[PDB]
DNA sequence: ATGCATGAGGA
DNA sequence: CCTCATGCAT
DNA sequence: ATGCATGAGGA
DNA sequence: CCTCATGCAT
């Protein structure tokens, strides 16, 4: 049985409180998780976690992993500001642009295609974490 | 005899933009400072460089030193957000505040008297950068 | 890329 | 205390 | 703490 | 192409 999103809330809460309060640092637990369970994981994604910044299935598979080593512990290319800007406006007008959009939103903003589509890729992407940008 | 401030923008411009060209991260630079000349910096120190955010005499002392590695590598706790802002309106009125006006800062903010303390002394620090907050 | 930190050295 | 060079952790 | 990215897998 | 889990580099 599932976790609500109010339980992973207050996982996160007392997760990021527990390991502070026994000095392991992001990485350090994301290292921990290959070392004692042959899963490792970035200090990115352990900081995600504890900011919600990840979905809710994410979310849900990592908790467990993440209440084992709490567990097991306590016994121890750029784009411009202002291009950024006009990226969002298009975004809110229509998120998921075809590649013939894309393609085309790439010269007016002078952005190479690839850039643009992986963009869109990962502002749409955000928008599904449980704690999304807005 | 010393670089104008002019040579080192133009310096750090030229080295970030030859270390991408060589494929090398600011941690990797760092490292080889330690590697070749036995004087590590970490990452922080390295993107600092890059983005003139630290003094002048800093500066100029390691502009030889990466001048240095380009030429070889050529040839292979938190304040809160609404606190914040009150700790600069107070910085403006007075950016050096008596160990009596920190304490008493403290307390009106609620937080430890070290921690506006040393928050002074990073902020004053700032201002004295190549490239200030400003 | 940066917030908060440390410690050597000095008035 | 401070300045100052410097970095861990995020 | 996050901007830009990759690659496995799927319609 | 996309979604999705995930991280290097800053």
């Amino acid at each position: 049985d599932t976790p609500t999103s109010d339980d992973l809330e207050q996982f996160a809460k007392q997760f990021k409180q527990r390991r502070i309060k026994l000095g392991f640092t992001q990485a350090d637990v994301g290292l921990a998780l290959g070392t004692l369970y042959g899963n490792v994981f970035s200090q990115t994604t352990i900081c995600r976690f504890e900011a919600l910044q990840l979905s809710f299935k994410n979310m849900c598979k990592l908790k467990p992993l993440l209440n084992k080593w709490l567990e097991e512990a306590d016994s121890s290319t750029s784009i411009e500001v202002s291009v950024k800007g006009a990226l969002e406006s298009h975004f809110l007008k229509c998120p998921k642009p075809s590649a013939q959009e894309i393609t085309s939103l790439a010269d007016s903003l002078q952005l190479e295609k690839e850039v643009v589509r992986v963009w869109f890729c990962n502002r749409r992407q955000k928008e599904k974490r449980m704690t999304p940008p807005g």
